Formats: structure tokens, C-alpha cells, sequence
């Protein structure tokens, strides 16, 4: 027995998921291309029509699940979407997608773009969570994408706000960002007490580490991607220009850039100061003793000079402290961080000031 609503076709043995609506997911086809056949219930059907709608003006992001067809009969209506791996929650629960290779900061990455894709065409998705966000097939070169399916939201990714504006969903995606990074945890606690939390405000991002930098970078985007004060969130595209997506290449270049925009600059400008404020503790109050043995031998402001001269006269430098300093960029800019875990999120804070300078252009966003 298999179910044939020309042009989709479905196995009703074949269940990928299950809907809190009453919706059923089954591995189905259409146009002899393998889909998710969504079985939709009357009671929905007023729901299914605005859906198909925002995807045929969305599925063409490769970051939003593609949408083939709709095909309704005399009891239900059928969705032919794209089909897909695992959900997020899947992948995240279940380390047997270790095995896959991918990249947390990839996915996140790819998420962020498909969310910034629908709020590019003014759509606010609602209703973001990891259950909701699809772990795509791999194509013939292998890549597997994280992608933005399902469009008034569901318990504990809800922004404190909506009990429709952009920054529910930055809400939601700082939910997400955090579950997706700490493994597993969400910043507003166990799934039964995140609503009552987040309507309280008491979050905890204690699976990131203070004096880590990657733990540091990652907590100084998501703090304000679930800020109370919807105002406060960065927009996608901002988010897309955080240091927490940069390479080692690129975080390496930065501090090049900014220790270039310095140099003449006097201590009482307005750039200078900025930098200086409150580090001290960045510099971890003496840069030169918490430096390795050898490069002792051969302010932030000065520490950053420290950095772009030992890079620019790096081939020219003795193969002793090239040992302990490279291999550059990568091995060379993981010496100094985390040495100095609050290096990178300072400078980027306080280089603010400069986000219009076409120099400063691959680092902020105006
Ligand atoms: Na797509």
C-alpha cells in the first residue's frame, strides 16, 4: 500500500517527524526527485497556504529548505519539500553526527544567513528553536548546510517581548547559538522552566568559560542576541560580522589593522582612549610575564605594536622564538589568545568608533 496524490507520491510507512498540530512527515516523491511529503489537517489548512506562500518567495537561499509542490484532496493537504538529514535537535542530542565532521560555527553561520534572507524580504520566521532547523542531505561534493524550514511560537525560544518585529528571532537564534555551542544547554535552563525564566530575565551562559577566548568571543555576541530590551540585539547581518565567525587569518588581520589605525594617534584623541579603557586587566596587568620564556628575551596599544612587529619581521627572526610564536597566522595568533582571552572581544568593542572607515569595513556593519 503506498499513497499516490499525483504529482507527490508517499510511503505512509516512511515517517520522518511528527507536528504539535497533528502534522505528519513522510518520505515521499515528487517529479521522480526524493522529497518530505508534510500531511497537513483542515484544521491547518489556512496555516499551509501562508507557509507554501513564504517559501516561494524565500526556498531560493540555499539556508531555507526548497519547496516543491502542494497537492490537496478531498481529506488532507500535502507539502513537497526538500528533504533532509536530521533536524538540529537530532544532531545536537545525538553525537553519531560526530561522524558528519561539521563545524558548529558553520552551522550557525548558514543559519544566520537564511534568517537574515527572510528578514532581507520581511519576513519574521516566529518561531526559531533547533527543531525547526534542518541538517540538509550531503550533496555530490559531501557539504551538508543547516537550513531554515516551518513558519505564534514554541515554549522556552519565545522572545520575553511576544507574551512582530526582526529581533524575536535574534532572540531565538542567542537560543540557539548557546544550545548548539555549550552541547546542549539553553541559557534560560531545563526545557519545563525556560518561558518562566525568560519572562524573569535569569539566564545563565555558565558553560562558557571567562578566561577562554573562544568562550569569551562567542559570550559577548550571544549576551546581546538575548538581551531583555529587544533594541539592544544586533540585527543577522551585524551578527554575521562578529568576531565568533572570523578565521584565525582574519582575527590575526584585525589586530594588523587596528595596531596600522594607531600610530600616529595621541594618547587624548578620541580613538585612543577607547582602547586604553579598562585593560590593564586585558593586558593581564604586565604583558611580559605571562609570555613564553624565549620571546621575553628578544598598555594594549603597545602589546598590539608587539604583535604586528614579530609578523611583519617574522621570516627575519630567530628560529628559536619562531618555534615557540608560529606557525603563522593560525599557530602564531593562537599563541597570544587565549594569553590574553579578552584581547580580541576589547579591540573589537573598542575599535567601534572606526565601523564607517573603509578599512573597517570586513569587520563591522553600518
Ligand atoms: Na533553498
Amino acid at each position: 500500500s503506498v499513497v499516490i496524490v499525483g504529482k507527490i507520491s508517499f510511503c505512509p510507512k516512511d515517517v520522518l517527524g511528527h507536528g504539535a498540530e497533528g502534522t505528519i512527515v513522510y518520505r515521499g516523491m515528487f517529479d521522480n526527485r526524493d522529497v518530505a511529503v508534510k500531511r497537513i489537517l483542515p484544521e491547518c489548512f489556512s496555516f499551509a497556504d501562508r507557509e507554501v506562500q513564504l517559501l516561494r518567495e524565500s526556498d531560493e537561499h540555499p539556508n531555507v529548505i526548497r519547496y516543491f509542490c502542494t497537492e490537496k484532496d478531498r481529506q488532507f493537504q500535502y507539502i513537497a519539500i526538500e528533504l533532509c538529514a536530521a533536524t538540529l535537535q537530532e544532531y545536537v542530542e545525538q553525537k553519531d553526527f560526530a561522524h558528519l565532521g561539521l563545524e558548529p560555527i558553520t552551522l550557525l553561520q548558514q543559519t544566520t544567513s537564511g534568517l537574515a534572507h527572510l528578514h532581507s524580504l520581511n519576513i519574521v520566521h516566529r518561531d526559531l528553536k533547533p527543531h525547526n532547523i534542518l541538517i540538509s542531505m550531503p550533496n555530490a561534493h559531501g557539504k551538508i548546510k543547516a537550513m531554515i524550514s516551518d513558519f505564534p511560537g514554541t515554549e522556552g525560544w519565545i522572545a520575553p517581548e511576544m507574551l512582530p518585529t526582526y529581533t524575536v528571532d535574534i532572540f531565538s537564534a542567542g537560543c540557539v547559538f548557546y544550545y548548539v555551542i555549550s552541547e546542549g544547554s539553553h541559557p534560560f535552563g531545563k526545557s519545563l522552566q525556560r518561558q518562566a525564566n525568560i519572562l524573569l530575565g535569569a539566564c545563565s551562559l555558565d558553560c562558557l568559560h571567562p578566561e577562554k577566548h573562544e568562550d569569551v568571543i562567542a559570550r559577548e555576541l550571544i549576551e546581546k542576541m538575548i538581551a531583555m530590551d529587544p533594541q539592544k540585539r544586533p540585527s543577522a547581518k551585524h551578527v554575521l560580522k562578529h568576531p565568533f565567525f572570523w578565521s584565525l587569518e582574519k582575527q590575526l588581520q584585525f589586530f594588523q589593522d587596528v595596531s596600522d589605525r594607531i600610530e600616529k594617534e595621541s594618547l587624548d584623541g578620541p580613538i585612543v582612549k577607547q582602547l586604553e579603557r579598562g585593560g590593564r586587566a586585558v593586558v593581564k596587568m604586565d604583558w611580559r610575564e605571562n609570555i613564553t620564556v624565549p620571546l621575553q628575551t628578544d598598555s594594549v596599544r603597545d602589546l598590539l605594536r608587539a604583535m604586528r612587529n614579530k609578523k611583519h619581521h617574522y621570516r627575519e627572526l630567530p628560529a628559536e622564538v619562531r618555534e615557540t610564536l608560529g606557525s603563522l597566522p593560525d599557530d602564531f595568533v593562537c599563541y597570544f589568545t587565549s594569553r590574553f582571552p579578552h584581547l580580541l572581544a576589547h579591540t573589537y568593542r573598542a575599535m567601534e568608533l572606526c565601523s564607517h572607515e573603509r578599512l573597517f569595513q570586513p569587520y563591522y556593519f553600518h
